[PDB]
């Protein structure tokens, strides 16, 4: 044994699964708003020998030896992170050790708040993420709602946009210590200036979770939350097109003067990441993130982010011009909140019909009330990374419309949901129409190239 | 831009750093008991297209489309995890989504306990991990001591062993809901039966954190904690020789007395704590790499590796004893050795720095009878990393020879230096000391480069 044998030679069962998943991504229309195809450069660093190094601590303040190289890799990733978002190192610092977005947010709350302190985030059916403090009326869901006290703010159901007024009213009553200005299913731009006004009045922290729009902010394509927020959290995949990781941007320097009150975020943020919450940093992921952060400063990323908008706007217009209404009307970022209620089909079996035909999306709750949500959430960054353009996404919408029409035609002879999915696999007529649409769907997708490796 | 360009061509600055770290691992004597060299087969999965797949949920209960393949990968990883540790799927389940060991242990507490519920783990300077509830006299360190209330149990300093008697006493008074049987720096086997009796008495969950010893357990070269614990966590990048990830093993089936088969209620609570409570999207590339190394653990090659890991740690221990060094608990029964350097006049902080400068990576370790904090009197030395490089018993005796020279050099510097900052500065400025280190470093690196290295060739 050497440990240098190939995966195909040593573990062929796993290697086959790699090729199947690689073929599924190549043959399919990936429309999940949070997915993206990582570049081979970053994947080579993700599966590197950096996995072998225990480097707990921070550059200069580490606990082991032999960390001289990972210190430079972490510092480079920190430096590349600040300039992908045009930040002054004297005003902003970044932590690159969060394992993902969920751990990154939990580190922010642990750093700045005591247990049971109050947070306010956008509710989950209203577009906010789990880690913004989601608890239903029956059960505490996210640990952000267990270890901290959470009251959600909602959208205006007539407007489809964030009810900034109701937020401000409930904010002085609830008195949160931190408000999260970040979304997972929201097509408009967040008024960070209005968020900072609410935060300055109730004397809370303004955390911006830019996970979904991190690439659009890096490319100076949409307005940046760094102008108003004290702490910014992000995933490194999604629009940043990197490995699965997380980052925590914090403000450093002087804050305010009663007679130079400094910012006290850095030491708390860093201590919450390690040793409070996480153990050993994943240096292979940190390097893959630095690779993608370098690609974010390049002019091709500005052209890439600009293309994701145009194709998200094209997908929005194409869906409107086929009858589909969209929550908030259209989009301003990378995703489209489609409303399938004015069509007679939910978001549940509509996803199952599209999934059966190599089109990946997810059900999304629209401004209704169970297992059959309102519409779906369609994303552009994934396919745009295969040089999809406006005309390409118009075929995507038409391919989706055919799936919806089959979905409306299976609710024909089915009752609930199990009746639906069983018919799509049982009756020979429905399966062939789905299979026929699959060959045409997979044929259109395979033609575009795929970032990353070739067979895995 | 195609996203298919090599790292060397796309990012030469990062590619140089990847190669410098690769060279540092090839040329160094890596003795960090928690480090290992991951096989290239697992690294291929770790850096694959599985990084792109958002599949939040669990196989069969996924909230995403197109998760057909990653569900098979997770299912295979689960079956390989139970097979590697000889577990009946009717009485054991495993969650393969913890990002690391710390998120694995936090998920267990969140699943089974309420905020501020009580846990007991081995204190950190005694060999327990941070995530076992570590809290100093000044500050709550680990978040497991913030969201939950922790009281540590300690070693008997005269034996270096866990004071199971004092644990049983303090647990009757503290009344923990969960006790952690697992260590970061402990050279002996843990009495899981005694831990089970203490837990059964005070009605506490027995969590076994076998992170350091997992590879030894899977190879059945040391007693398995699964015969006694309710919950078992581990990292997958130590003696298991896989990518950095975590696992949570939990019991299933019947946990009666009057009348009434009481069931185990771990599966749903554990899975819910990982997702959606704590974590988000599972890292399928990590899950796949873990599955690859898990298949490697079932092979006769891995049992020979694990047996060699035991032989080499004992060889390192015997070689250290023969040279005048004292060991916590007088030896070892697993993969590491806790060297006490106080009876030689050099603290672990000074020895760690000198060894690091001659490409011998270890970490200082607190000895059971000390409180210098800034200058721990000991060192933790591990065998799994170099054993993967096909080191043998006499190869580790040669390692101890290089260690002995570094200690002697560090001893000479201490006599000519005052504080510790003067020590670290003397090792780089003093021409004679800088030269003596350079010769030892070169002899160490030449010896280490001759051995094979798992993984890729250049990165
Ligand atoms: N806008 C937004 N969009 C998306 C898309 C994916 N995600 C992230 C993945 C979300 C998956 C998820 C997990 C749990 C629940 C939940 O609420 N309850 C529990 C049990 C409740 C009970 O006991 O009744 C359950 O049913 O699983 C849930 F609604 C969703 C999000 C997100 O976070 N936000
Ligand atoms: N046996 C064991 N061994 C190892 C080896 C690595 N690890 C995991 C990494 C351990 C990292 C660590 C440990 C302690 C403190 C701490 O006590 N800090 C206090 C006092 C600081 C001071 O001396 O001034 C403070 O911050 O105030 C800390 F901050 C960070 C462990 C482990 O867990 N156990
Ligand atoms: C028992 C135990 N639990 C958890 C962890 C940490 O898991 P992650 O680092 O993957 O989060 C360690 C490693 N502790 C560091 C060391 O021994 O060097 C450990 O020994
Ligand atoms: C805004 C936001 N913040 C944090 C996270 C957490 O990231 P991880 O799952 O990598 O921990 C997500 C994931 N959102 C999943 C989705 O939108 O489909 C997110 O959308």
């Amino acid at each position: 044994w050497t440990g240098q044998e190939s995966l195909s030679d040593s573990d062929p069962e796993m290697w086959e699964l790699l090729q199947r998943e690689k073929d599924r991504q190549c043959r399919g229309l990936e429309l999940i708003a949070s997915e993206n195809f990582c570049s081979r450069a970053a994947l080579e660093a993700l599966g590197s020998c950096l996995n072998n190094k225990y480097s707990e601590g921070y550059p200069g303040k580490r606990y082991y030896g032999g960390a001289e190289v990972v210190d430079e890799i972490e510092l480079l990733c920190q430096r590349r992170a600040l300039e992908a978002f045009d930040l002054d190192p004297a005003q902003w610092g970044v932590n690159v050790q969060p394992y993902s977005g969920s751990p990154a947010n939990l580190a922010v709350y642990t750093a700045l708040l005591q247990p049971h302190d109050r947070i306010m985030g956008l509710d989950l059916p209203d577009g906010g993420h789990l880690t913004h403090g989601y608890m239903s009326d029956v059960k505490r869901i996210s640990a952000t709602s267990i270890f901290f006290e959470s009251m959600p703010y909602k959208l205006n159901p007539k407007t489809g946009l964030i009810d900034y007024n109701q937020l401000a009213l409930t904010a002085r009553l609830f008195r949160p210590r931190l408000i999260i200005a970040g979304t997972s299913a929201y097509a408009r731009l967040i008024d960070y200036a209005r968020m900072r006004e609410v935060c300055d009045e109730v004397k809370a922290h303004l955390l911006a979770d830019m996970a979904h729009i991190s690439g659009l902010v890096a490319a100076k394509v949409i307005p940046s939350p760094f102008k108003h927020a004290d702490i910014v959290t992000t995933t490194t995949h999604k629009t940043l097109r990197g490995a699965r990781s997380g980052l925590i941007f914090y403000r450093k320097g002087v804050k305010a003067d009663p007679k130079e009150i400094p910012y006290t975020f850095e030491d708390r943020i860093n201590f919450a990441v390690f040793p409070s919450l996480q153990g050993g940093p994943h240096n292979h992921a940190i390097a893959a993130v630095a690779v993608a952060l370098k690609q974010a400063c390049t002019p091709m990323f500005r052209e890439y982010s600009l293309q994701v908008l145009k194709n998200a706007r094209a997908m929005a217009d194409a869906l409107l011009e086929r009858g589909y209404s969209l929550v908030s009307g259209g989009t301003d970022n990378h995703l489209v909140l489609v409303d399938l209620r004015p069509k007679g089909l939910d978001g549940a079996r509509a996803e199952r019909v599209l999934e059966l035909v190599s089109i990946t999306a997810n059900k999304n709750t629209c401004p209704d009330r169970a297992i059959t949500p309102g519409g779906l959430r369609l994303g552009a960054p994934a396919l745009t990374s295969r040089q999809f353009r406006e005309d390409d996404f118009r075929r995507v919408v038409d391919f989706i419309d055919e799936g919806v029409n089959i979905g409306l035609e299976v609710k024909s002879k089915t009752a609930k949901l199990q009746d639906f999915k069983s018919f799509l696999l049982k009756d020979s007529e429905t399966s062939q129409r789905l299979a026929n649409l699959r060959q045409r769907v997979e044929q259109f997708a395979r033609a575009f190239p795929m970032p990353g490796f070739d067979e895995h």
